[PDB]
Order: structure tokens, then sequence, then C-alpha cells
């Protein structure tokens, strides 16, 4: 039973010196997405910078809180895509993001950094 874990880092990342790991005042909204392969990149980008549609299927919700340096620490996240978007209207640090992990029955860990540009607001336009 192979632990999942997944981080989200939108900066470059250091948990030494830096409170990179420091910071819960943000509130995030964690939504399982259709299992989808991460082979589509084009895929995943596309809507990493546009967000997930409530049209989409997803799963039962989670809850998480991120730091103000756009990295994120989240379990229990069976294979699939997952929709992260900020709560924190008060003061947003990132957009809808999609991470995809290894479609398959096993549930393998997953680190990534996503690299995304500003793409005008979106979570805390509603």
């Amino acid at each position: 039973q192979e632990a999942n874990t997944l981080v989200i880092d939108l900066e470059p990342p250091a948990a030494f010196a830096d409170d990179q790991p420091q910071g819960h005042n943000i509130d995030v909204t964690v939504a399982k997405l259709h299992n989808i392969d991460p082979e589509d990149h084009e895929r995943i980008r596309a809507l990493q910078r546009n967000g997930v549609p409530s049209t989409i299927s997803e799963e039962q919700p989670h809850t998480a809180r991120t730091d103000a340096t756009g990295t994120a620490t989240i379990t229990n996240l069976p294979p699939g895509t997952y929709v992260i978007r900020d709560t924190n209207t008060t003061k947003p640090r990132f957009s809808p993001l999609v991470i995809p992990l290894g479609i398959d029955t096993t549930s393998p860990t997953m680190t990534l950094r996503p690299k995304l540009i500003d793409a005008t607001p979106g979570a805390p336009n509603v």
C-alpha cells in the first residue's frame, strides 16, 4: 500500500533556510477529476490556466491549506486528476490548477512544481 503524496510548488523550492513549509493562512479546495492520463500535458496545462468547470465529473471534495509561497501539501489522493483553487479570496496566491496522477489501480506518489503565468482572476473572481 504505497502512500500517496501530492506536492504542488509554484515557486522555486527550498524547504531549508526559507519558511516555504510554513504558511497555512490560505485555504484550498480539492476536487478530484475524472481519471485522465498524465501524458496529456496539453490537457493538463490547458486546465491549469483555464481551471476545471463544475461541468466536469468530480469525486468527493477534500480540503487543505497552502502557503503564500505557492506551495501546498495534500495526501490521500487516489490516481486521477485533481483540481486545486485558492479558497482564501482575501489574498489569492494561485489560480485553479490541474495535476494528474499515474492512472492505475495502485496509488503512486507524485511531486510536481507547476509553473503558471498570471491568468487574470478566477478563483477569487466568484
